[PDB]
């Protein structure tokens, strides 16, 4: 009567900031996409989404976010997930940012990580515009340009599958430094 079966994430599998996996640079992943890439990806998706549902989030015990990568989970592979409420949503692999706006931008509120638990002060400066280029659960690959938040969360994912967290972006002793005419998001 019942179908397949897939797995869900669960807050614990998150992993936390010292995590050494955290700081590695992420392995390619091979094409044609393996079943058990395609469900990973599956697997981060559905966390998103169901992070940001009141019901599921509280009975599921979640912390809404909308970006995700695959080391956040302890998989070092070059894998990110965004789901930005009304827009953007879906899983990619290999992604790679191909040009950028001089423009530059940061959200007013300051970026979260599921994975750092300290609060952090600060401004994180991003490009504000971005043409990412990557391939979906299907093989397709595509190229699109992105502005403002979900530039921002792309690129705060990115930026995790080659060991970067976001606090390194922030000078520790100057945190809320902006040049002239930056977007601040908020
Ligand atoms: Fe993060
Ligand atoms: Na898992
Ligand atoms: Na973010």
């Amino acid at each position: 009567l019942v179908p397949g079966r897939h797995m869900m994430i669960t807050m614990d599998d998150i992993i936390r900031e010292g995590n050494p996996t955290l700081r590695e640079v992420a392995k390619e992943v091979s094409l044609p996409l393996s079943e058990e890439d395609i469900s990973l990806g599956k697997e981060m998706l559905e966390f998103l989404k169901n992070s940001q549902d009141p019901i599921k989030a509280e009975e599921l015990h979640l912390r809404g976010g909308v970006g995700l990568a695959a080391p956040q989970l302890d998989i070092s592979k070059r894998i990110i997930a965004v789901h930005v409420p009304s827009s953007l949503s879906t899983v990619m692999y290999n992604p790679k940012i191909l040009s950028h706006s001089v423009q530059d931008a940061c959200l007013g509120e300051g970026e979260g990580c599921l994975s750092v638990d300290r609060e952090v002060p600060g401004y994180v400066v991003r490009h504000a515009k971005i043409t990412v280029s990557y391939y979906d659960m299907n093989g397709e690959k595509h190229k699109i340009r992105l502005k403002n938040y979900e530039s921002i969360v792309v690129q705060h994912e990115i930026d995790h599958i080659n060991g970067v967290m976001f606090y390194d972006h922030i000078n520790d002793q100057n945190p809320f430094a902006l040049k002239e005419g930056v977007l601040v998001i908020e």
